[PDB]
């Protein structure tokens, strides 16, 4: 018998998650040869961004606490011919790239994608200064897109007594400021490894200091509301959560969110089977309930952000990472961060080194931009509980929000289930009274063709989803489902479901 029951707890939310649940990170090292940000100025890749507004945009990575500011650094060909281009023209509208820039940097971009990905197990770790051409190019890109910049700091500018020295960062607030630019900030990437990447121990009792610094310098600037999130600290081992600890109880007054990493997997070592194993889903969990123990004992109801998230860590598992089967992690990690009080959810990447990226080298969108892009347009901001009656909740994977009301097709009181199913036969769902006699729209996705769950295309209700052109997404196209049908849902797939007219109180 492959028909599970389905319990739902509609009284009230379990948690209010940012209407910008859904975020994503630049990493840091596309400054490193800062050319390659200019990528950032294709409407194709706009177009893509937009879809997944409202969100938080997070430049930050490895590279972060090895950037330097230059207002005097000297601009590339490349560079002068994008900003030249964007002259008297509204960047947002009409911006793009100049054709010989864009080809030469899209013939460049494997190479610099290589070399990015090796400073990784790379065991020398260099600087990098970037301009202000740098910054405009990554502030108008979120902006037109109707993102929220996130800018993380160097944290390894150092006084002779490890101190953080903050002379490069005000000169790049005080840049920010002239500009008008509304950014929210950050200061050090996974500082628990500050050791091993620089030969520099900062404990967190430090690291709170600099944050308390940081903050001095925003409350002095043009925007006084400017918000602060930190630490950034990686995977919650024993050492790091200690870090975090002692970061909180020192600087945790001053930050507007606490920030923390998480993987999966190595990237080097993982397997398919890893995709689709649910202990390996089940782990995160761990991870989950060690930070909150630790925020709960130094700023009890801080909230919690994931900073940055990937199936893998090493920049994405080679031919898993931008698959369906990445899908699996992705929309998991989305349930379970919802349903245990994490407020927001920072993909490593949206674009850039790695095949962890929702977008590929040629901007055309992975399974996991499809997979975003639905859960954008369909879940909403209040968080409400799912389970299956049995004891095999290990497979079969239920979460539950009020429907998104932004969405023109649904109301207030509208639910929004998503399932995961990770059995290898299909399962069929029974919705409880009263929603066992409901109108429902189905949202299943599915990897299109011979590679089955290693595919790179998927399909909605069975069409291929794909960008109408570069200016242009395509219409989610709901599957509406006979009044009282059983929720059919195949072996490894995901889908959504919306219940309309459901009228939960709580939703309205
Ligand atoms: C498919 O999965 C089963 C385990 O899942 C159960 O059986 C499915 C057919 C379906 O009824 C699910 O809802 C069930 O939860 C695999 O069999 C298990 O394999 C493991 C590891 O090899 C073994 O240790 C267990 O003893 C097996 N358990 C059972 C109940 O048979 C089965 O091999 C899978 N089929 C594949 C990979 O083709
Ligand atoms: C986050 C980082 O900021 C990004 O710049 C990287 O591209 C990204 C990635 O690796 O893809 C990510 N780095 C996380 C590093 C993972 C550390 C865990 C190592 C565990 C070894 N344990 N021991 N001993
Ligand atoms: C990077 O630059 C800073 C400031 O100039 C310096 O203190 C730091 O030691 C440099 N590190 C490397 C690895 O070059
Ligand atoms: C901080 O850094 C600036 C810029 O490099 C340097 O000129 C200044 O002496 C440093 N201050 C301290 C206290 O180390
Ligand atoms: C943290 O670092 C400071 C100096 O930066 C040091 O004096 C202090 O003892 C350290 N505290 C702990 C708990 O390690």
């Amino acid at each position: 018998q492959d028909v599970v029951d389905l319990d739902f707890f509609t009284q009230e939310p379990l948690h209010l998650v940012s209407p910008s649940f859904l975020s994503v990170t630049i990493d840091a090292n596309l400054a490193t040869d800062p050319r390659f940000l200019i990528l950032l100025g294709s409407p194709k890749l706009r177009t893509l961004a937009r879809g997944l507004s409202p969100a938080y945009l997070r430049f930050g990575g490895t590279k972060t606490d090895f950037l330097i500011f230059d207002p005097k650094k000297e601009s590339t060909f490349e560079e002068r011919s994008y900003w030249q281009s964007q002259v008297n023209q509204d960047i947002c509208k009409y911006g793009s790239i100049p054709p010989d820039v864009e080809e030469k940097l899209r013939l460049e971009w494997p190479y610099q994608e290589q070399l990015l990905l090796r400073e990784h197990y790379q065991k020398k770790f260099k600087n990098s200064t970037y301009s202000r051409s740098s910054v405009d190019v990554l502030y108008t890109f979120a902006n037109c897109s109707g993102l929220d910049l996130i800018f993380g700091l160097n944290a390894l500018l150092r006084t002779a007594d490890l101190q953080w020295n903050s002379s490069n960062a005000q000169l790049l607030l005080d840049y920010c400021s002239s500009k008008g630019y509304n950014i929210s900030w950050e200061l050090g990437n996974e500082p628990n490894s500050f050791l091993k990447k620089a030969d520099i121990f900062i404990n967190g009792s430090q690291l709170g200091e600099d944050f308390i610094q940081l903050h001095k310098l925003l409350r002095k600037s043009t925007f006084k509301n400017a918000k602060l999130y930190g630490p950034d600290v990686g995977q919650p081992r024993r050492k790091t959560a200690k870090m975090l600890k002692s970061f909180l109880k020192a600087g945790g007054e001053v930050i507007d969110s606490v920030t923390w990493h998480h993987y999966y997997l190595n990237g080097r070592t993982a397997t398919r089977e890893d995709f689709l194993n649910p202990d390996v889903l089940d782990i995160f969990i761990s991870s989950v309930q060690k930070v909150f123990q630790v925020v709960e004992s130094t700023r009890p109801g801080k909230k919690v952000w994931l900073g940055e998230t990937s199936s893998a860590y090493g920049g994405g598992a080679p031919l898993l990472s931008d698959t369906f089967a990445a899908g699996f992690m992705w929309l998991d990690k989305l349930g379970l961060s919802a349903r245990m009080g994490i407020e927001v959810v920072m993909r490593q990447v949206f674009f850039g080194a790695g095949n962890y990226h929702l977008v590929d080298e040629n901007f055309d969108p992975l399974p996991d931009y499809w997979l975003s892009l639905l859960f954008k347009k369909l879940v909403g901001t209040k968080v409400l509980m799912a389970s299956v009656q049995g004891s095999k909740r290990r497979k079969l994977r239920v979460y539950l929000h009020c429907t998104n009301t932004d969405n023109p097709r649904y109301k207030e009181g509208d639910l929004t289930l998503y399932a995961i199913n990770l059995h290898n036969v299909t399962k069929y769902l029974r919705l409880p009274y009263p929603f066992s006699n409901k109108q429902v729209d189905k949202y299943l996705l599915r990897p299109l063709g011979p590679h089955g769950l290693l595919s790179k295309s998927v399909q909605l209700n069975g069409l291929t989803l794909k960008m109408v052109d570069d200016q242009t997404l395509p219409p989610l196209m709901e599957k509406p489902l006979r009044p009282g049908s059983s929720l059919g849902l195949p072996a490894f797939s995901y889908s959504f479901f919306v219940i309309r007219n459901a009228k939960v109180a709580a939703c309205i």
